[PDB]
């Protein structure tokens, strides 16, 4: 019912470091016909799982480095590719995505695979839409790793979620630039320019997915939904913030990549606050927008702080 198209399996065939077999759903509540790829990766029978959420304009291939440490560790590993990226299957409209559509997706998948002693894995998009989903089931969350991520509120709320969007220049304003107005858009291009330490293979990964212009509508309608917050999503943000300060009672693990001009301190720091008993964040010097790039760090010392409580 929604048009969609689907990404060629041989785009993937040389892809460097993903290793991991594909699973999809395609019998989801409200996706009728659509096609969702989700890694499933380490025991199926742990009793922890580590749901990991991709942002923008990226995919599961962005937790590639995380992935091992965790299943390593004795848990499964979720980690889904939205519609419109990876190997998921992509709406041809931009109005066709939305931020519940995204939303309601992840709720589905949720209940379809019956996750429960959820740890939460977010960073940029999969933490605008993921750190609104406990305070629909609470009981299913657990723990919560935060990377350079915030929630969508308004201005007058949260300043800090809005500020980055104008200044600096060269920050969201550049971002977003370089991602709709091209004809062309490069995504092997864009991802070296954003995340300079990424080898040509790496880079390539990620333009992967997409042959053409016309598999690209949900890359182009992320940034636009940054700059124009629908009511839903303001709604939605702003009620979770009260989940995070008052009802939140699991255990946090925050990271933060010094180098990005989006989601950076100035964003961390003020969503720092608004998580009930979210401790000191780790702050990594060389790391950028992308913290995943440098995540084999990130998961070994989320998991050494969370053992030291359990």
């Amino acid at each position: 019912m929604i048009n969609a198209i689907r990404t060629p399996d041989q785009r993937f065939s040389n892809l460097d470091q993903y290793p991991f077999s594909p699973n999809y759903l395609d019998d989801l509540p409200g996706y009728p016909g659509l096609r969702a790829h989700y890694l499933d990766e380490g025991n199926s029978d742990a009793e922890d799982v580590f749901l990991c959420l991709h942002g923008e304009p990226t995919w599961s291939y962005l937790y590639r480095k995380m992935i091992p440490v965790f299943a390593e560790s004795g848990a499964r590993v979720i980690a889904p590719d939205f519609f419109g990226f990876g190997k998921s299957d992509k709406p041809v409209d931009e109005e066709d995505y939305t931020f519940e559509f995204h939303r309601n997706f992840l709720l589905a998948l949720i209940e379809r695979l019956d996750l429960r002693n959820i740890t939460l894995v977010v960073q940029d998009w999969g933490g605008f839409l993921g750190l609104t989903l406990p305070m629909a089931d609470p009981s299913r969350f657990k723990r919560l790793i935060i990377m350079n991520a915030c929630l969508m509120t308004d201005p007058v709320t949260q300043p800090a979620f809005s500020a980055f969007v104008t200044q600096p220049a060269d920050g969201f304003t550049a971002w977003k630039y370089d991602l709709v107005t091209p004809s062309d858009l490069r995504l092997d291009q864009f991802m070296k320019r954003w995340a300079p330490t990424l080898t040509e293979a790496e880079a390539s990964a990620y333009a992967a997915p997409f042959p053409d212009t016309s598999y690209q509508a949900g890359v182009r309608k992320f940034p636009k939904m940054v700059a124009q917050r629908d009511q839903a999503c303001i709604d939605i943000s702003t009620e979770a913030i009260s989940f995070w300060q008052n009802d939140w009672n699991g255990q946090t693990f925050m990271a933060i990549g010094m180098k990005d001009k989006l989601l950076g301190p100035d964003v961390m720091y003020p969503m720092k606050a608004l998580i009930n008993g979210c401790p000191e964040p780790l702050e990594i010097a060389d790391a950028g927008h992308f913290v995943q790039e440098f995540g084999e760090q990130v998961a070994r010392e989320a998991l050494k702080h969370f053992a030291e409580t359990e």
